[PDB]
């Protein structure tokens, strides 16, 4: 098999991994990496590094990503034994702030060189949380683009049509913490319990790719998997149209009722939404406490 583990770099990141324990997810391995000691306390990740002690004095990087960059520097080597052995590695985190948008391309870089699988899973702050915030991100995304495989990106801006009403702004992340979810389990549960799925395919579509897209389509009919991959292709999820892309990895999860013709029928419709030359492979996931549910995810990567 495969050594995946996932990696949260920042509050944002390990309050995300914090929601994929909590989830159920499995298969995987979670490890928490912040400057803040003290949140760090607060983490259910099996394995804890807290890094930069001398430079923060475990009192947190204040939103400097020059200083969470230093701090991982300054414990590239503690880090190194978390990534040692690891097949996949699974960088998740919000940029914007200063433990994930500075130490977060440290740890991808260190995964990717060790001859890792990197995807990076990470959030774009809210318009609101500032300028200085928005602008950190950006840099920090594209010290994330050149860091890893794989990229996704998902802007907060876009999840704000399915916060919930009344929320207060301490709460305001916990749709980006299912969405970060998303994309990593949808990924994770593909390679370790998909049918159709070898690892050195997910290597080719996911290798020095650069950016992606994710959408996740649920639905429960009679045709639901025509329906959950309509959904997934026309998803809220993706920047832009998916035609762009010269690879498509797509996910189907369902219970036992799901079929080699629903599987196939369904990745018919993400076949059509994307360019004729694409490297498009698919797999089925099995997850038998789902009666008529079936959630299809396709990441999107290539352009
Ligand atoms: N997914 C998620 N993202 C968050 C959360 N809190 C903050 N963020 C995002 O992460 C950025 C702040 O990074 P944070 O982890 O809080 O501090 P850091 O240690 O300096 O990285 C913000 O721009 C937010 O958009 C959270 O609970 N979950």
């Amino acid at each position: 098999l495969a050594t995946l583990k996932v990696i949260g770099v920042g509050g944002g990141g390990n309050n995300a991994v914090n929601r994929m324990i909590d989830h159920g997810m499995n298969n995987v391995e979670f490890i928490a990496i912040n400057t803040d000691g003290q949140a760090l306390n607060l983490s259910k990740a099996e394995s804890k590094i807290q890094i930069g002690e001398k430079l923060t004095r475990g009192l947190g990087a204040g939103a400097n990503p020059e200083i969470g960059k230093k701090a991982a520097e300054e414990s590239r080597e503690q880090i190194e034994d978390a990534i040692q052995g690891a097949d996949m590695v699974f960088v998740t985190s919000g940029m914007g702030g200063g433990t994930g948008t500075g130490a977060a391309p440290v740890v991808a870089k260190i995964a990717k060189e060790m001859g890792a699988l990197t995807v990076g899973v990470v959030t774009r702050p809210f318009s609101f949380e500032g300028r200085k915030r928005q602008t950190q991100a950006a840099a920090g995304v594209e010290a994330m683009k050149a860091a890893v495989d794989t990229l996704i990106v998902i802007p907060n801006d876009r999840l704000l049509d399915i916060v919930d009403k009344s929320t207060p702004m301490m709460e305001a992340f916990k749709e980006a913490d299912n969405v970060l979810r998303q994309g990593v389990q949808g990924i994770s549960d593909l390679i370790a319990v998909g049918a159709n799925l070898d690892f050195a395919d997910v290597k080719t579509i996911m290798s020095n790719q650069g950016s992606a897209l994710m959408g996740i389509g649920v639905s429960s009919g009679e045709n639901r998997a025509v329906e959950a991959a309509k959904k997934a292709i026309s998803s809220p999820l993706l920047e832009t149209s998916i035609v762009g892309a010269q690879g498509v990895l797509m996910n189907i999860t369902g219970g036992e009722s799901l079929s080699l013709f629903e599987a196939q029928e369904a990745a018919d419709i993400v076949q059509d939404a994307a360019d004729e030359d694409v490297n498009m492979i698919f797999g089925t996931v099995i997850n038998p406490e789902l009666q008529d549910e079936i959630v299809v995810t396709v990441i999107a990567t290539g352009f």
